[PDB]
């Protein structure tokens, strides 16, 4: 089961600068504004979502990604998230990528900010 | 909470010109850069660092013409001593903030 | 080689502070500095890139004390431009050399 | 290519997989990315710190499809320690560098 992403607010929309995409921290916000359910992995797809849409809005995609930045709170569960960024980032891998330990806002497990390009 | 300790370092999360109350520092980006710095310490403080081992710092301003102002305050709490590394990044800052700075330091 | 190129990102190799006659250049860390930035500006036109086009600079630099100075340097180049990210860091470099500067860039 | 010791932690530079006899080794990158282990494991105990006290590793890589390689021999020293930050990044090697690994380390 995939899902839909929460709707994008003036602050969640990340910024364009010199023809470069920089998302904001995209948490696993629900359109609801709860994080999704599941373990961590429900979660990434969930910030997988969010991604596409800030992307698509700013003119950008998956495939014009040169660099993501994975933050959690506990190392150990890259695996996980590395298992789902693979079926995203699959044929076309960011140049450049950075896994970070850090204090997540409450009952988020995963963030994930990129930069892209804006053909 | 204001950051995470792992591995004797502490990782601050982000902050912003708020006072301990939780009111915006309505003020020229010096003004609220002072008030950023006063919060550093409480959290610094609060995880057994200092501004001496601060090791990293990141800045993140909407506008890079800024950083010379940021930098002129950055430059009074760290003067004997200067973290080794800093990045300075351009983003989109919460309502009414013009400067928010994180920083990774040595807990002893 | 000096540079690597993928999806259309020019990735710079550190350009440290050489003439074209291949020696250590005759001065302090401005002119070190300026040099570097000469160096860079024909590595980025060899790429398809530009200063106009940078957006990440990392400033390696031996004596984190002396980045007000390389700093001003930074501004003549980068003057209308400003790069939306950038990095300085304490580093061990070739001796004789105070500064060393790596970007990434875009070619349109 | 020494590194540096500033505010009680060590910046490692690049470790390239070479023997102790200077030759590049012969391998797949698994080979070459255990050389480089061994590399780090030297400049580490010399400079007051363990693989446990690495705060930060960046892997440098060629080609990025080759990954999930380099990670399996990483999981083989940083098991039951995991370095709260990593990066990797596709720059360009020297010779038959397939891999290549700098780190960031307390020190006493």
């Amino acid at each position: 089961t995939k899902h839909a992403p929460a709707a994008i607010g003036p602050y969640s929309q990340g910024i364009i600068v010199n023809n470069m995409f920089y998302s904001s921290g995209q948490i696993p916000l629900t359109p609801s504004g709860e994080m999704v359910n599941g373990d961590i992995k429900e979660q990434t797809h969930q910030v997988f979502s969010n991604l596409k849409a800030v992307l698509e809005e700013a003119g950008a995609s998956f495939e014009t990604v040169v660099k993501a930045t994975v933050f959690i709170a506990d190392m150990e569960q890259f695996a996980e998230v590395n298992e789902v960024y693979g079926q995203y980032f699959d044929t076309h891998k960011p140049a450049r990528f950075c896994v970070e330990v850090a204090r997540l806002p409450k009952d988020a497990l995963v963030e994930i900010e990129v930069i892209a390009l804006v053909k």
